[PDB]
């Protein structure tokens, strides 16, 4: 039988709602098929994941192993034995024996049937564990092909600005050329060039980079995707009832195995209790003795034996009582960590959702900015030629309206980040 | 006895100044009523700071465990045998034994009194971390609530700023109705409102930020302060002396607890230097034996003993002497541990030193920043509105303006953050 | 005789070259000799190294704790008896005995002979750790160094730019005093002087962060360098082969560590193959019996004995099986882990190889745009003079020739840096 506490769902350490469903698989989610394909390399031959399957694999094992503890066992012993007297008849005494033992613990209170069930707990928390590491994988992935996107796309918009300062600066040297411009306005054009240049090397080299982060997580090392045409439609961000409630954390991998990790510390509690209850063993078997090999193995040697044993902890200074108190103590944390993974993965959902309409409202006023900036070099443009303003009009709208493109850019892939987080968050496919 | 080595503190393996006291407690050192309610609520509520706690009581019980193993056992053990010849006289021999046993090691070269007192520093560590948990956690709360109320003040100035910006589009648009500005003064007005309310819509997603950390940190979900009004008043910054000994160092409770470890490790030395001598145990106890179970417990049936023994190491091809280099080896470990641990104690009230130093004349020398910034936006426009410069020259200066007044913001942020970690780096309340 | 699979060096899990050597020793790599001499001192009173030089040594101690299990024991052992009858004749029997008891397990399956050799694999993995704490603090120190020269030459340029501006400032207020310049220009001169000073103030606190970070790497707290000369020439950046192969990785210290606890995990299926087969044993000894303490020791008492021995597993309910599953599981975990050190490594070189390329192209465009920032200024300057253009023109242009040179040597650090990491990846010295 068994004396470990019935499981207890802790209770939600965390709000009811997240202010004031169930995710789609990954393919569903995932619209871009480049960044799918990538996904499903990664699935195959990322070594993280790998090793968390092998980790699975290992869990099982420790299970099968405590879990023998639980059956009989059988063995086999053989002895020869020469012995005599220092003094006196110095004649040599020889004993040959022989033994096949039969073992049984029968476990009435439950101690071995515990520590397999905290075992096969494990095994359970570490399957969990796999399916986390798995889910956080899709996430990655993703994260890092938008990334590598992101990287293309300042590049071309960095080689498209520097063809716009070049066709600038030619026009201000065909104007100087004619004494309509002066030496101040040449090399203010002249300059943006340079710093252009600077800004294509730098996008290169993000490229390399998302590149090589890419085929780490892929674990392969063939070709990658050029550059793709990416948007908000490349995803299909989730959409939450107004008043979702927060039981679906309790969905999420990471969640489930603190949980298992519990169960597993209250069948701990079950074992440390039946150190205070007597252990019942059965011990059976065939023997022979002989004073010679030969009559060794004959039937007339022979015995057979069968003697079930009893041991009653009595006394023990409190050796089973601080065992007991630290299984107790460590199925508290247990609780405690529990609540630990609710809490942190309330925070993850809860700021997703703040980021997410911090980005379409950022999103949204730069590209106003962005249509005003456009407008502002157009008419800087027109005075400049006209000679009503100096350069610098020219030059000031033409960095920021650069520097808006970049910054655009930027919010469109965090914005993407943030949508797959907030679908890993929710457990993910 | 004991055979552990006598604790010596190691050197002080940092300068004896921090270049060239007691730190009041967390009620006094912060004036801000509303940060020390938030860390009245997460002393009870944070479940870090309950899982350091409950560390330290499974460290108390594995300590009792551990001296359990000092004194006496009393156990009681029943048998039945049955047994008889394979081939002759198969007639089968019975017999039933019971024991009453006591058992006790008179450890008297130290080794289980040194493996309990390793054991009990142990647990004396584990407190010291246990407060370096809390202490960190008030540091934690306090660093997260300034942050919450530097997103308000941002927040609060970009909502400022947009008025002043919607302010000088109308105007222009007025002057523009009568010939007096171009369109090109009209677009730069109106850029930068939408600028501006990108700027607002990022304060927004960082307060919401800024109040999900709090709520993990507290671990729960009432109430968050609304705006306050945070100045250097907010703390009592610390007043050092010229000449403070690096000796207040060794207050701090993450030194503490590396000392206590360093104290475990010379009672292992102790454990394991017993093991080359001899051992002496004592066994007592009543026995009953009898080939039937109704006269088992007859007095007629039973015996009483007394067996004292003793162990003798004699050669073990150096397993003792290896288990010594260990110990030894680990107690060189843990005296660097100490080092370690002190020397980035000193680095981190060093840093903090300097960073006080850097921000209070980075902040003096923006405020004045700030001041000619303010004049030259006022000479600016009126210079515009009589039509002697360009309108960029009220642009330039008014970017100018709100970028100082957020990098202002933000330096009094960092000056909070920095006397709050120098404050707790000097061992907090 | 050994069960241990024989090893087998996993396939290399990257591509044969880096895309389309040996490294020096770090006396020869770094040029510079005030960071060399700072390595040597790191060398000698770095914690970190220090914690892992002990690390050696206790792994040494418990491979020679393990081997020991592998040769014959020597044990004494003395004991007294009191015993008897609790009804009847109750007369007291005395019983004392001596044993020298010598003990040898001959592991004929090789178990003992594999626990040692895994044991002695991670004590060969352990010195490879070492070693990469070693080209680690290398690297990271020499990095500390150029980072504080980076801080140095921060501060002189942000000295040198505050004297220009005073400069600007006093000619602005002398013609002011003669109708020439008016209260804006004066005010925009006026305000860059105070941010300025906050940047002095800015690259102080990171002056004296970068000597305390620096003094935290080498342990020891004596003088550190004052401002140096620092340039490309500084280190002897590496000249790699057009096709070097990714062998090279295989020298790295943590790809050689994972190499070894692979060959330890081989020896670890060994010991548990052997659980399956026969293990025989082998006591003898002297031994003495006498009913009193005089006699104890007389050879009349006395007698011999020689006793081999053989357990024979049969059924154990899979124990052995599930413990050799864990054995071959852990292996092949031990080959992923392997594989992770690789591709990481192999990620490493290619990132730095990438950013190599990246920093000298953005160096030589920051160069150029920095020469014609500064014939702009000059071209500024005049016109303004001359009263051709406004006094922004003077201040766009100064304020863009400050933040490039700051650029641009945050640029030379930046590539300072991957030198090291391209030389530390590699295997360093
Ligand atoms: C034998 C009838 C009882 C039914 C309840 C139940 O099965 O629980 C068992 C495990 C407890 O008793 C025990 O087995 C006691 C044995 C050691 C003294
Ligand atoms: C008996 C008088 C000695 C006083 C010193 C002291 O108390 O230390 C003890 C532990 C060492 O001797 C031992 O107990 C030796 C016992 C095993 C051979
Ligand atoms: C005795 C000749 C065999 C040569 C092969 C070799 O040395 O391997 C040994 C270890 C295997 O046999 C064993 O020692 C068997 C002993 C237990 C039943």
């Amino acid at each position: 039988c068994s004396l470990a506490p019935d499981y207890q769902r802790p209770a939600m350490p965390v709000p009811q709602q997240f202010s004031l469903y169930q995710n789609a698989g990954w393919r569903t989610f995932f619209v871009d098929n480049q960044v799918k394909t990538l996904i499903s390399e990664a699935l195959v031959n990322n070594r993280d994941l790998r090793m968390a399957t092998l980790k699975v694999q290992e869990a099982r094992a420790q299970y099968r192993l405590t879990d023998a503890d639980r059956y009989p066992q059988l063995n086999g012993e053989g002895s020869g034995s020469w012995s005599g007297n220092l003094k006196g008849n110095t004649a040599t005494t020889r004993e040959f024996s022989t033994g096949l033992n039969a073992s049984f613990d029968l476990d009435f209170f439950g101690r071995l049937k515990n520590m397999s069930e905290a075992e096969r707990q494990n095994y359970l928390a570490t399957e969990e564990a796999q399916r986390a590491v798995h889910i956080l994988l899709v996430s990655n992935v993703a994260q890092s092909y938008f990334n590598q996107q992101l990287a293309y796309a300042q590049l071309q918009i960095a080689e498209e600005t520097l063809r716009n300062y070049q066709q600038s600066y030619a026009f201000v040297e065909k104007q100087l050329l004619t004494g309509s411009s002066n030496v101040l306005a040449l090399e203010q054009a002249r300059g943006v060039i340079e710093s252009t240049r600077s800004d294509i090397a730098k996008r290169q080299g993000e490229l390399a980079q998302a590149n090589n982060a890419l085929q780490l997580l892929l674990g392969s090392y063939g070709k990658l995707p050029q550059a793709q045409t990416v948007n908000s439609d490349s995803l299909q961000s989730v959409k939450l009832p107004a008043g979702l409630s927060s039981q679906i954390l309790l969905q999420r991998p990471d969640i489930m195995e603190a949980e298992h990790a519990l169960m597993a510390a209250n069948a701990n509690i079950g074992a440390a209790r039946a150190a205070f209850f007597p252990s019942i063993s059965l011990t059976s078997g065939i023997s022979t003795a002989s004073s010679d090999l030969s009559s060794l193995f004959n039937a007339s040697s022979g015995m057979w034996n069968f003697i079930p044993k009893i041991e009653i902890p009595i006394f023990n200074a409190g050796r089973n009582q601080a065992n007991l108190d630290i299984a107790e103590i460590r199925q508290q944390q247990s609780v405690v960590n529990y609540e630990q993974k609710i809490q942190n993965a309330f925070k993850e959902v809860a700021d997703a959702l703040a980021l997410r309409q911090s980005l379409n409202d950022q999103i949204s006023a730069q590209q106003r900015y962005l249509a005003s900036l456009q407008i502002t070099l157009q008419r800087a443009r027109a005075l400049y030629q006209h000679g009503a303003v100096s350069y610098l009009e020219v030059l000031d709208a033409e960095r920021s309206l650069f520097a808006t493109r970049q910054t655009l850019l930027d919010l469109n892939y965090a914005r993407q980040v943030n949508e797959i987080s907030l679908y890993t968050a929710l457990g993910g496919g």
